[PDB]
């Protein structure tokens, strides 16, 4: 287990998201679905010239998995997946400018829902989650677990859990007052309202 500090700007953005009173929290789901869609686009495109890249799984889709017992909402995709360098360095590097621009926009009146326009929508997860754990697997690389409860640091480790074929699994450990996002009807509403134009199947797993 290695522990890292977030880039300064990103840590500041996370603090703002966590501490600003903002009722329209449902936007987190659209942003995570959008990220999955981008990752799916990437593996789809790469497979067009190298179909062996789908040996780790041909289906390109997104599953939404609420679990009231664990108080978790899981967003799983079979996209390209992330490398160790993605988790430690690249995600942060490619987000820096958008983060700075988003922070400036906020100070100048813009509202939190604009976050996705700046390419940093992931961090809206912290509107509803006290901790986010992400398992990811890129071809020809190992499975990793990323995790953060904010507060300025994240961890990365090699994951010895159940093998994913390829893709990314975002596990939102929800805040006690945010359990509405574990309800079937609510998730359906949110997906229809914000994520109706995604080129991959989105499947809601109903709890038994
Ligand atoms: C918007 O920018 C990005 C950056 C990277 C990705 C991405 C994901 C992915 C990432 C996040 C996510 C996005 N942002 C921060 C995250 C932080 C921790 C864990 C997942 C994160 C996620 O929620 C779901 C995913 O399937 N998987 O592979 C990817 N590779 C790329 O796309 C190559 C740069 C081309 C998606 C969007």
């Amino acid at each position: 287990v290695e522990t890292f500090a977030f880039q300064a700007e990103i840590a500041q953005l996370m603090s703002l998201i966590i501490n600003t009173f903002y009722s329209n929290k449902e936007i987190f789901l659209r942003e995570l679905i959008s990220n999955s869609s981008d990752a799916l686009d990437k593996i789809r495109y790469e497979s067009l010239t190298d179909p062996s890249k789908l040996d780790s799984g041909k289906e390109l889709h997104i599953n939404l998995i609420p679990n009231k017992q664990d108080r978790t909402l899981t967003i799983v995709d079979t996209g390209i997946g992330m490398t160790k360098a993605d988790l430690i360095n690249n995600l942060g590097t490619i987000a820096k400018s958008g983060t700075k621009a988003f922070m400036e926009a906020l100070q100048a009146g813009a509202d939190i829902s604009m976050i996705g326009q700046f390419g940093v929508g992931f961090y809206s997860a912290y509107l509803v989650a006290e901790k986010v754990t992400v398992i990811t697997k890129h071809n020809d690389d190992e499975q990793y677990a990323w995790e953060s409860s904010a507060g300025g640091s994240f961890t990365v480790r090699t994951d010895t859990g159940e093998p994913m074929g390829r893709g990314t699994k975002v596990i939102l450990h929800l805040k006690e007052d945010q359990t509405e996002y574990l309800e079937e009807r609510r998730i359906k509403e949110i997906v229809k309202k914000h994520s109706q134009f995604i080129g991959y199947p989105i499947t809601l797993f109903v709890e038994k």
